[PDB]
């Protein structure tokens, strides 16, 4: 019922670029945001949760912003091993709900 609608879909920028990302809640969710990565044939992986908080062993150039209903996810500098598929979820109420994901691709 909580609706999260993400932007863009692809983008394809070059290693070194700065990503950003962003996910909008079709209501206050209270921080309750959560970040993940998905390379191609493998499970999400966690990246950042209460919408700001980075996991253990996640690279730094990872970070996440935003409060209530509008959140963005930045990642400073385009490595080739962040070629994935990006995804916010809210955790705020059941069912969570995932944005539409954000593809991105590293320009050559």
């Amino acid at each position: 019922d909580i609706q999260m609608t993400q932007s863009p879909s692809s983008l394809s920028a070059s290693v070194g670029d700065r990503v950003t990302i962003t996910c909008q809640a079709s209501q206050d969710i209270s921080d309750y945001l959560i970040w993940y990565q998905q390379k191609l044939g493998k499970a999400p992986n966690l990246l950042i949760y209460d919408a700001s908080t980075l996991e253990t062993g996640v690279p730094s150039r990872f970070s996440g912003s935003g409060s209530g209903t509008e959140y963005t996810f930045t990642i400073s500098s385009l490595q080739p091993e962040d070629i994935a598929t990006y995804y916010c979820q809210q955790y705020d109420d059941l069912p969570y709900t995932f944005g539409q994901g954000t593809k991105v691709e590293i320009k050559r």
